[PDB]
């Protein structure tokens, strides 16, 4: 009965008209399986399938994106002839972008050449007011990196540390702001940044 995972391709920052998989994956031989996000009544039911042995999953594609599909989603498994479903998978916060106002711009400290082991901030800046701010690193993307905006005049700001930095660490990384109205709801990216190590 123990809960499946959730995961997206390729990733869960979308641009509007973009489309992607929700995958749902158990060890348990689920018949069904049901894609739902958090405080919406429509439901998606796939039947499960067994590509890789010993497991079953489910691939839920989400046609062309808009607005509406940000949010947190959770999948679950049901069996055939059974009443019983399983426990919910943990959430996957999809986020839409150039939804709301504004464009953040990022910076390195102390920069963008870098060597393994050093003491690395990456902050997030914005002239318009924002109350979060996200942390995106291309594709492979499975963050994304949120914090809270402090407010230190004029600007709006969030430090993302990566103190101990690894060749890991090492990317292209971007930017985005959100308000609290709707945090699945992100403003356009930043300029891309590039952190090499060595």
């Amino acid at each position: 009965s123990k809960k499946p995972s959730l995961s997206v391709q390729p990733g869960p920052v979308m641009a509007p008209g973009e489309s992607l998989t929700l995958q749902c994956v158990s060890d348990v031989g689920y018949d069904r399986f049901v894609l739902y996000k958090e405080g919406e009544r429509d439901l998606r039911q796939l039947p499960g399938r067994q590509p890789q042995a010993g497991l079953s999953q489910a691939n839920f594609t989400l046609g062309p994106v808009s607005r509406s599909y940000g949010g947190q989603y959770r999948c679950y498994g049901a069996h055939n002839l059974s009443s019983e479903c399983s426990a919910p998978s943990d959430p996957l916060d999809i986020l839409i972008t150039g939804q709301i106002r504004g464009t953040p711009f990022i910076s390195v400290q102390p920069g963008p050449t870098v060597a393994s082991g050093e003491n690395v901030t990456l902050l997030c800046q914005s002239w318009r007011q924002f109350h979060t701010f996200l942390l995106t690193k291309a594709g492979a993307a499975d963050a994304p990196l949120r914090l809270r905006s402090i407010h230190e005049y004029p600007k709006y700001q969030a430090e993302f540390p990566m103190s101990p930095v690894t060749s890991a660490h090492a990317g292209t990384y971007r930017c985005y702001g959100s308000l609290n109205s709707d945090p699945y709801l992100l403003s356009h990216p930043s300029e891309p940044l590039e952190l090499v190590v060595s």
